[PDB]
C-alpha cells in the first residue's frame, strides 16, 4: 500500500496542475500532466526550457500513447521494429497530428515517446489513466538526480517526490526516428 | 464540349479496362492509369520500364480527390495554407502516406507526391473519372516526350488511346516540394 498510497499522492499532484519527480530506469525525472498547458509552463518554467523544443511523453503501454501520435504511415514491418525494442529504454520520435498541444510537440510536426518497463512509472501511468511528460529531474545547468535526497537538495525538501529506486542503468539516452531507425 | 465529353467518355472506359491512356498535360502528353489497380499500374510501369520502387505522382482535380491516398493530419492550418497557396498549379508535393495506400503508388517509401492540377482537360477528366490518374510524361525508356498526338502514336502506336487536345503551353517541369517543409524534397 506504500506504492499506491504514492502513486495516489502524485495523482493529487499531477491534478493540480503541478510537477512531480519520481524514479525512472536510470534517473529521477519531473513531468507532469501533458494535456494541461497550464503544467506543461510550470515544468519548463521550472527547467527553464524553451516550449519551441517539444517534450518526451513516458507511459505504461503503447495505447497510452497512440492519441498524441500518429502511426498510420508505418507499415507492419516498420511496425515490427519498432516495437521490438519496447517496453525498454528507447524513446521513438513519431510524427504527431495537429491536434496534439504545440506545448508538446514544440516547433515540430513530431513527439517523442516512451513506453518504459520501470515498474514505478508503469504502476504510476496505469492508475493516472494516461502518459506523462517526463524530462530529467534537474534545474537548468545541474546534473541530473539518482536519488530522493538529491532530488530535495535541487528542488527542495517539500518538492514532491515519489519514494523509490532507479532502475540503475548508466546506458546514454536513446533516440530514435520511427520512420527512418536512425539515431534522431 | 461534346467531343471532350466524348473523349472523356472513352478515356474513362479505357481506365476501366486497367489500361494505360494518354493525354495532353500542361507540360507535353502524358501516360496515365487507374491508381487503385495493381494490374493498371503494373502495366504502365512495364511501359515505362519503371521499377514500382520509386513511386508514383497522383494527379486530381482537387485536393478532396487526392486525400484518401494520403496522410495531412500532421500539417498545422500554417502549414497547410503555405501549400495550399500553390494550387491548383505545376507543383507537386510529397505528403507522408498511410500504409494502406497501395506499395505500387509509394513505391519504397512511406509518402506520395500529388499535384492539384490546373490543367483543364485533366481537371475535367478527372472530375468525371471521380478520382486522382497515376500520372508520368508520355515518353518510353531513352526517347524524348510526346508533344503532339501524332508524336504520341509514333512512340506508343497508331492505336495507343490517347486524348487529343493542347498542351498547356506552359513548357514543362516540375518543381516538387515536401509538404512538411515547404521547402523542395529530394
Amino acid at each position: 500500500n506504500l506504492q499506491r498510497d504514492a502513486i495516489a499522492a502524485a495523482i493529487d499532484v499531477l491534478n493540480e496542475e503541478r510537477v512531480i519527480a519520481y524514479p525512472t530506469e536510470a534517473v529521477f525525472g519531473v513531468g507532469c500532466d501533458p494535456d494541461s498547458e497550464t503544467a506543461v509552463m510550470r515544468l519548463l518554467e521550472l527547467k527553464q526550457r524553451p516550449v519551441d523544443k517539444g517534450l518526451i511523453l513516458i507511459a505504461a503501454n503503447y495505447e497510452q500513447l497512440k492519441p498524441y501520435i500518429d502511426d498510420t504511415m508505418l507499415t507492419d514491418v516498420q511496425r515490427e521494429t519498432i516495437f521490438s525494442r519496447w517496453p525498454g529504454p528507447v524513446t521513438f520520435v513519431f510524427p504527431a497530428p495537429a491536434t496534439t498541444p504545440r506545448w508538446l510537440t514544440g516547433r515540430f510536426d513530431s513527439l517523442a515517446v516512451r513506453v518504459t518497463d520501470h515498474p514505478l512509472v508503469v504502476a504510476l501511468c496505469q492508475a493516472y489513466g494516461k502518459p506523462l511528460v517526463s524530462t530529467s529531474a534537474n534545474l537548468s545547468g545541474l546534473p541530473p538526480c539518482r536519488t530522493v535526497d538529491e532530488v530535495r537538495a535541487q528542488f527542495g525538501a517539500a518538492f514532491p517526490v515519489v519514494p523509490g529506486e532507479t532502475g540503475g542503468r548508466l546506458n546514454p539516452s536513446e533516440i530514435r526516428d520511427a520512420l527512418t531507425g536512425e539515431l534522431f
